[PDB]
């Protein structure tokens, strides 16, 4: 090294991570804008990483939730989505929950790709996966420090049921 990285996989189904593959992407509104990238995301969660490793993340509610992005990101009532971030750090913001998971999972709507920048949300820096996202995609957790917004790094866990893929 040092090394240029190489572009990532793409597949065919646009919600191949999908925990809940009852997920309707027809009923996506606005017209979602997918992301490519295959970077780390990261997703702040109350529920532990016990339930976490053995379910993936399960979206409240894919029948009939909100699947409209905008709507679900101003208003967060129960929806397909599940939502990561871009930022790892975002976890700092989050008022008091527990865990900052990493994953790594194709696709995802980019909510600012799709809805714009400007809106309340934008520093959020969200992908949504609908259908959620399944536990061969959740690399991991991190506990936080609650008082000093920090990761407990020496009790970060891995996922037995991680399987790379690029």
């Amino acid at each position: 090294a040092k090394a240029a990285a190489p572009a990532c996989p793409r597949f065919d189904d646009p919600v191949h991570a999908a925990a809940d593959p009852r997920v309707d992407v027809e009923r996506i509104t606005p017209d979602p804008v997918w992301r490519t990238t295959c970077g780390t995301l990261y997703r702040s969660d109350s529920r532990g990483p016990a339930v976490v490793f053995e379910q993936g993340f399960l979206p409240k509610d894919v029948i009939d939730g909100q699947y409209d992005i905008e709507s679900y990101v101003l208003v967060n009532q129960p929806s397909p989505y599940v939502s990561t971030t871009y930022d790892h750090d975002l976890y700092k913001t989050w008022y008091k929950s527990g865990y900052n998971y990493y994953i790594d999972a194709p696709g995802g709507v980019d909510v600012n790709k799709t809805i714009g920048d400007r809106h309340k949300w934008a520093d959020q820096v969200e992908v949504a996966f609908p259908g959620g996202i399944r536990t061969e995609f959740v690399i991991g957790v991190c506990p936080v420090d609650k008082k000093t917004r920090t990761e407990k790094m020496s009790e970060c866990v891995g996922n037995p049921h991680y399987e790379p893929w690029h």
